[PDB]
């Protein structure tokens, strides 16, 4: 399909950046949360401009403990919502 060709068309630079981006994603959660900032940074590494407001919204809509971030259980609900 289209996404498979797209990833195949990535430069080697972009691929090493894409992998770093996931490394940083994982590093973010090592503290038990995923925040807007953490996600902003994964996005930058992917070459995109952060969309902090849209991220906070996605967080806020599942944020039941009022932390302003997502824990593991809130991240699961967030996950089923993107897809
Ligand atoms: C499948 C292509 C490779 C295409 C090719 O053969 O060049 C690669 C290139 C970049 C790869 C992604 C980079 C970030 C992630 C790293 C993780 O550790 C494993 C899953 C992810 C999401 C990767 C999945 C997959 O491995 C991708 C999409
Ligand atoms: C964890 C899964 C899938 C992980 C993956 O395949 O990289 C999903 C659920 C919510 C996803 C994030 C929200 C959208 C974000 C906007 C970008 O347009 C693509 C990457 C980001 C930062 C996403 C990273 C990652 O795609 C997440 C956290």
């Amino acid at each position: 399909d289209i996404y498979k060709a797209a990833v195949e068309q990535l430069t080697e630079e972009q691929k090493n950046e894409f992998k770093a981006a996931f490394d940083i994603f994982v590093l973010g959660a090592e503290d038990g949360c995923i925040s807007t900032k953490e996600l902003g940074k994964v996005m930058r590494m992917l070459g995109q401009n952060p969309t902090p407001e849209e991220l906070q919204e996605m967080i806020d809509e599942v944020d039941e403990d009022g932390s302003g971030t997502v824990d593991f259980d809130e991240f699961l609900v967030m996950m089923v919502r993107c897809m």
